C-alpha cells in the first residue's frame, strides 16, 4: 500500500519463509556487486504487484548468507529458483526481460484453476490389503456423496530402491465436481479403519490424461 | 534389439522389476492410431538398444493391467524406470515428438553427463559435514570430481511429505561418471543398495536438481 511486497531473506528464515510458505515463491539468489541482478531488481518489484495472490518474490543476498545457495547447486547470480509447497517447481539462471520472466511464470504456475471431479484417498489401504473387493466397496460407499464414475486403485513405488515403499492411493473419480467436495469434507481426516485418511482434489486433467503421480 | 510381449502376468517381471527405463504402450489391434504408432516404435527399439527397451499390452488379450495405471483411450505410452512411472503420453505422436518425450524423461540420452546420481545412500538424519568429503573422497577413485552436492528434496505437495537425500556427483569429463555409475550401481552401503545413475547435465548446469 504501497509497500515492499518481497520477501527478504536470511539462512536462518528460509525455512519457514520459502519450504514452509503458503504459495508459489520465487527466490532470487543475488548479491550486490551483481550485475545482472540489479537488471532484474526492478523488474522483481513489478512481478511481486502484478502476481500478488498468485506469487510472492522473495530474495536471498548470497554474501550476507553464503550457507542456502549452496545446498541448492546455485552456480552464476542471479538465480531464479520457484517453490511451490516446499518443492523445487522450476529454475531460470541469469538475467531475463520482464516479458521472459512471465512467459517463465506463466508456464509454470498452475493455469485453468479448477475444482476437480476427482478425490484421491490417502494413507487408507496397504497394498497387501487390496482384493477383488476393494474397488466395488469403494465405489458402493462413495455413491453416497454422488454419482461415481471410476474408482482407480494405485500402487506407487516410493523409491527407486529395490524394496522401497509401494503406496496405495484411491482415486474416486464422481460426475460432478460438486459431488466430490461433499465426499472429501466428509471423508478428509476421518478413521477408515485403523487408518487416517486424506482425502482431497487431484488434478482432473492429470486424472485424465493418466497421470496419477502426484 | 526388439520389442516386448507383456501379458498380465508377465508384466510385474518384465516392466516393474525390470532393469533399465521401459516405455510401455498400451494398445489393441482395432486401434488405428495404435498402427499409425507402431513403425515408430520399431525404430525407438532399434534406436535406443541398451537405454530403452520397448513393450507391448494388448488390452483386449490382456485387460488386467490397463485399468490399474487409469488407461483410458488407445494408444498411451507409460514410461518405467525402477519401478517408477516417469512419464506418461496419450495418444499418437511423430518419431520427433516422441523422441522429445524420450530426451526430457530419459536421463543421458540426449547427451551423457559428467553428473550421476546417488539415490537412496544415506537418510536425512545421517547426514553431517563430513559427508560431502567422504563422497569425493569415494568417487575419486573414478576421476576428477568438480563438485559433490548432498540435496534434501521433499516428496510430494503435502506437508506430511517425506525428505530425500540425492547425492549429486559431478566429475570432469563423461567417462570418468561412466566408470562411477557402473561401480557404484546396485551397491551396498551400510544396510542400503544404491542407485547410481546419469543425472541430465543442463538440469544440473542450471541448478536443477529435482529429476
Ligand atoms: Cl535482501
Ligand atoms: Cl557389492
Amino acid at each position: 500500500p504501497m509497500s515492499d511486497k518481497i520477501i527478504h531473506l536470511t539462512d536462518d528464515s528460509f525455512d519457514t519463509d520459502v519450504l514452509k510458505a503458503d504459495g508459489a515463491i520465487l527466490v532470487d539468489f543475488w548479491a550486490e556487486w551483481c550485475g545482472p541482478c540489479k537488471m532484474i531488481a526492478p523488474i522483481l518489484d513489478e512481478i511481486a504487484d502484478e502476481y500478488q495472490g498468485k506469487l510472492t518474490v522473495a530474495k536471498l543476498n548470497i554474501d550476507q548468507n553464503p550457507g542456502t545457495a549452496p545446498k541448492y547447486g546455485i552456480r552464476g547470480i542471479p538465480t531464479l529458483l520457484l517453490f511451490k509447497n516446499g518443492e523445487v517447481a522450476a529454475t531460470k539462471v541469469g538475467a531475463l526481460s520482464k516479458g521472459q520472466l512471465k512467459e517463465f511464470l506463466d508456464a509454470n504456475l498452475a493455469g485453468s484453476a479448477m475444482e476437480s471431479t476427482v478425490m484421491v484417498l490417502r494413507n487408507m489401504v496397504d497394498p497387501k490389503d487390496i482384493d477383488d473387493d476393494l474397488e466395488g466397496e469403494v465405489t458402493e460407499e462413495c455413491g453416497k456423496f454422488g454419482a461415481v464414475n471410476r474408482v482407480i486403485i494405485y500402487q506407487e513405488k516410493q523409491g527407486e530402491e529395490e524394496d522401497a515403499e509401494i503406496i496405495v492411493k484411491i482415486f474416486v473419480e464422481f460426475s460432478i465436481a460438486s459431488e466430490t467436495h461433499k465426499a472429501i469434507q466428509a471423508l478428509n481426516g476421518r478413521w477408515f479403519a485403523g487408518r487416517k485418511v486424506v482425502a482431497e482434489v487431484y488434478d482432473q486433467e492429470r486424472f485424465d490424461n493418466s497421470d496419477l503421480s502426484a
